[PDB]
DNA sequence: TCAGCAGTACTAAGTACTGCTGA
DNA sequence: TCAGCAGTACTAAGTACTGCTGA
């Protein structure tokens, strides 16, 4: 797990997990073995990334990742009481979400041999920030039954971290310090407001509670 | 978790489990045009018409280890041996592979950009190319393409969806026993448009089947 | 490691340990992945053992786990007095060592293809108890300098351990009890004063500090 | 860790680390016939005579992943791309391999039961077989057995003992500098007899060295 | 300094997340 | 019951143990 100080500290070492540090080779994000292969000490440790899967709420209540981040902010003169409005006031407005866009399969009249060939085309939000980090919004198909369930990613460039970890392997349970910049929390919430009217109708309830 | 592959009278048997919705193998509903995941052990299926919306879906492999000895190899091995799939069977199975000069991998996965904005955040269309094929005794055969995780390029994976008629035992208007597994008789048609499956997917994928079909001949 | 109670507590998962679950086949140990192959239900489990590389003494101090079992047993009366008499007059009339064997490269006038062909002969001592478990003591050259390091080996049967693993993998940081005999206590010291006088010496005032 | 193989001056030359003691490259030291360690970081080489009971002992492999691109492979094939090992050199390695029909692998471990006892103990005698040979340039090689200890069966392991007067700069009078490495010229008759050496460790071996041997000519 | 890497080779743990199994 | 397995696929941790490296 990740421990949110704003600060948050997210750990090198977990593949495996909602946080995951990943390398663009050919145009894709793939795995790193951070601990079998040393960063790259040059213009290439741009190309790597912390990949964060990143959570609004947990136990149905409002203090886990994104949301202990968003209140802590405003407790602390952070956001102000018109960022929390024209968050609500854009949330208002806000009519379509990316779950709206669905997946579909989309029939060519192509035929490899007899078969039917078909594209899926899965919808994607995607936002930079100027300091480099992504925001990334993928629809999937609802695991548990019909419907669609939409996620939001953060991606964070090794180079926005510290320690740098230029030139060496990653240590052992290593965590690593991001200091969270401020429209990086509220994109992120938009971003939660834009996915499904099911994220915003949570977020929109969560702004309320502090306002 | 493997599913068990046998010969029983003259016939190419696999017994697939219904109970592992985590696995390869797992029992899914048709609703509105998409396969749901179904819970068999506490949602009882339906005696009345409609059950065949239910069927096994079978993410089904060719190779393991480098070597011929899992799922379908198995099968097409015992298929062989009993003069299931015969010599002409085969010969001709590796003519068509000749021939084939084009690949589900060739299509490729795209992200395209779009005209849309969705409030501030850009909008992108990842299309990713699928195969389909019904058979005339019901089950059907997808090739779905996807990036290869750990390096770079396309994996591509053969499906095979098997409506639960085509298995026994009955399951209606009951609910799937513990550790339950189903007998499913393999048709000969079935397992020669899944060897042409793998090797209309990637040229990697035929010449494995080109290979083990070579071996065997 | 493994917590002692008088009853022991050894892990089960750790084949890299000091502390692993060997087979035999073929005659010889080999390892074991208690987690991938389920243990068999049938008299297999009989060449079924975990292997002990047993310590006397940590920190110079005298109290891990053999040294912990045999003085827990004299408090609790399992060792008589003269239990530790015996085992101390049985150390005073021991004159040779399993160190005094030593490590020999004796030479064969064999050559194969113009090299020379030698043999090692490595000195083992080994005792088998009427329970079940093995006790050896192997010679090796001193990885710090000149002259050799002796070790010794307790090695339980399966079926002398609960709970029974018969039909099952084993169970993540699964730890086993095994109830430790009066008489294993004695012949592991035994088997300490025996394998060099620098153990002997070590045993033989640890057993008068509590005499 | 890897020792670097590198071509100059006509000459194959390896750079042996000799500050990782734990490693496959470990400077040692003959105390009375056994090679001690020796802590090169903190006790001063000798300048004066006896420094060659010092040596370089290097438990050198042919093979990894199932290829020959790995310490002796990489030594025999920069030294046939340049010229070092010529195609009569090799030719004739490929005829002392075939003639080879017993192994170091073949003598086999044993325990040997013994009429002594120590104090109630049973003594056993495990026997291991070692082959040793001394090069006229000053390095000897030794094939050591030992069980493979994953599966059943033995592995045999080559070694290369190098002293310290073979390589350069040199050492005496001084500790070791971090992270110091030793320049290594590679005798061309060196690399024929280890080689040899894994041609007669063991059948598995020498089949690994013939077909690299026979895919260079 | 002096905490932690270097080197070695292999399994078992961590990982996400629900159904579902078992005693 | 209800804790923990089933299933999935891959890296990183655990492991023993000293020299030795690094910032």
């Amino acid at each position: 797990e990740a421990s949110v100080s704003i600060v948050v500290r997210l750990p090198i070492t977990r593949p495996t997990s909602k946080i995951r540090v990943k390398k663009i080779e050919n145009g894709v994000g793939i795995p790193v073995s951070t601990r079998k292969k040393s960063f790259p000490s040059d213009e290439n440790l741009r190309d790597y990334y912390i990949e964060w899967q990143i959570s609004f709420a947990r136990d149905g209540k409002y203090d886990y990742e994104l949301s202990r981040m968003v209140r802590l902010a405003h407790e602390h003169g952070i956001l102000t009481y018109n960022d929390i409005y024209e968050l609500l006031k854009f949330a208002d407005d806000v009519k379509s979400y990316l779950e709206d866009k669905g997946i579909r399969r989309e029939s060519t009249n192509e035929e490899l041999y007899g078969f039917n060939i078909y594209e899926d085309v899965y919808p994607v939000a995607k936002k930079e920030l100027p300091s480099g980090e992504f925001i990334g919004i993928v629809l999937k198909h609802a695991q548990r039954a019909v419907g669609y369930q939409s996620m939001v990613y953060v991606c964070i460039p090794l180079t926005n971290v510290e320690p740098s970890l230029a030139g060496r392997v990653a240590r052992r349970n290593e965590v690593v310090k991001y200091e969270v910049p401020v429209d990086l929390m509220k994109e992120l919430l938009k971003a939660f407001i834009i996915a499904s009217e099911t994220h915003k109708n949570d977020i929109v309830k969560f702004l309320r509670s502090i306002i």
